């Protein structure tokens, strides 16, 4: 557990350690998971594009839409 934040802390997108939360269609909130998980199922057809997520600690409504996670941290050229 054991919150904090000084201030305005770097922040990274992380495909490695679960960093991600996302509220589920039964209203839970599940996770966190890495941005691998949520890529790969998002390349898996488990979810619809109307799914956002955000990072563990941040507020449900700073949620990006998934499928711009992707954009964000990915390949470069495109």
């Amino acid at each position: 557990g054991s919150s904090g934040s000084s201030g305005v802390r770097v922040l990274s997108y992380d495909k490695e350690k679960l960093n991600w939360l996302y509220k589920d269609p039964q209203g839970l909130v599940q996770g966190p998971f890495s941005l691998t998980q949520l890529k790969a199922w998002s390349d898996a057809e488990y979810f619809t594009k109307q799914f956002r997520v955000w990072m563990t600690g941040e507020s449900m409504e700073s949620a990006v839409l998934l499928t711009d996670v992707l954009r964000l941290s990915g390949p470069s050229s495109g």
